[PDB]
């Protein structure tokens, strides 16, 4: 009844203040998104544990600065989800979203 | 012409740059055994090497290695495609894709 997405984010400039995640359901339903904040950190960068109150197989994600001051990769990207859980790694300026730790 | 210059930018998310260097070998138009090249500089993205080879090359191989082959950062051979004897690339720890503009 929920989808949990752990998002790892690394910026080579070390300047994470204000960066947050705009995530929206896409399948099996499309709905307007919400902003999610980073909740922790590890050796790769910031960590967000995102909980969405539906079972989802795909979401959209944009890494954004404050309220749309900038987009780190300014196009919609997607995360494929199995059994209500995914974990991804995202790097500043790199379009590809990784499903294993670099 | 008669030399090839490759500027190689390297970023590690863990900051553990100590010992890392570049193994580069000519591949086209003629293949030869490689050589190690050290980083000489640094910028906001991380380490920088300027690699000069005394031939006009359209393709080189590259491996990012720790000292004398103690480890590789991405273990498979990778290649850089070069036009008119000059190229510049950006390499990220653990990321296979070599980038041709700054992330
Ligand atoms: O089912 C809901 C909708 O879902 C999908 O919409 C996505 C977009 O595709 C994403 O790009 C994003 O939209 C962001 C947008 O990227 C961002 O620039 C900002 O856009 C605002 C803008 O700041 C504002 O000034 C105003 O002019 O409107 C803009 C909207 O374009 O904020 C957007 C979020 O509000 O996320 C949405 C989902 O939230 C889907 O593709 C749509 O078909 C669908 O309606
Ligand atoms: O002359 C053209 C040759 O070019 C190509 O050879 C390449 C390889 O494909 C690359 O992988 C690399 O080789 C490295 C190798 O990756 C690395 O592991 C290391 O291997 C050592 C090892 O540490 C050591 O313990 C012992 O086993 O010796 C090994 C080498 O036999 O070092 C290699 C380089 O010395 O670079 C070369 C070019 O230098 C092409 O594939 C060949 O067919 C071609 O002959």
């Amino acid at each position: 009844t929920e989808t949990t997405i752990v998002v790892h984010y690394h910026r080579y400039d070390g300047k994470y203040d204000g960066w947050n995640l705009w995530i929206w359901p896409v399948e099996p339903v499309s709905q307007e998104g919400k902003a999610y904040q980073f909740t922790g950190e590890d050796d790769f960068g910031k960590v967000a544990v995102v909980k969405l109150p539906m079972d989802l197989t795909k979401v959209g994600i944009i890494v954004r600065l404050n309220e749309w001051q900038a987009k780190d990769v300014a196009k919609d990207r997607f995360i494929e989800i199995k059994d209500g859980k995914a974990e991804v790694w995202i790097l500043q300026g790199v379009e590809e979203i990784f499903y294993e730790k670099p």
